[PDB]
């Protein structure tokens, strides 16, 4: 009831204020909206190995929300140092006992993640492969990022 009330406003705000290319819509018993399960899409930033790719993730809110952050998973999982092999996104703003704030909008989340894509947080890696290649062979790293950007290019 608390989360739903706040999530209803989030969808309201989003509809009238969000970046081009981004997508944040709840899932669907049919016809009825599931405000606790959002299907999202994040375009790669222009002028990066990520540009041209549309990386889709799932945004899972709890009834604990907004006290607690949503859980964000890339589906399929992404090659990236701050994303668990399960697809779970590791972002400081998505952690209760850290940088998360009740005020944080879905917009800020999807943008926060978009910056994370091209600017990994070496401090706390979740993925062993991505982290390694990132720390040693950047050229090959970015070669694997562009190949992925194409795999997830629309159409």
């Amino acid at each position: 009831g608390i989360a739903l009330s706040r999530l209803a406003q989030e969808r309201k705000a989003w509809r009238k204020d969000h970046p081009f290319g981004f997508v944040a819509v709840p899932t669907k018993p049919d016809g009825t909206m599931n405000l606790m399960n959002w299907e999202c899409a994040i375009p790669g930033k222009k002028g990066t190995p990520w540009e041209g790719g549309l990386f889709k993730l799932r945004m899972l809110f709890k009834d604990d929300y907004p006290s607690s952050p949503p859980k964000c998973k890339f589906e399929p999982p992404l090659f990236h140092p701050n994303v668990y092999p399960s697809g779970t996104v590791c972002l400081s703003i998505l952690e209760e006992d850290k940088d998360w704030r009740p005020a944080i909008t879905i917009k800020q989340i999807l943008l926060g993640i978009q910056e994370l894509l091209n600017e990994p947080n070496i401090q706390d890696p979740a993925q062993a492969e991505a982290y390694t290649i990132y720390c040693q062979n950047r050229v090959e790293y970015e070669k694997r990022v562009r190949a992925q950007a194409k795999k997830f290019a629309p159409s």
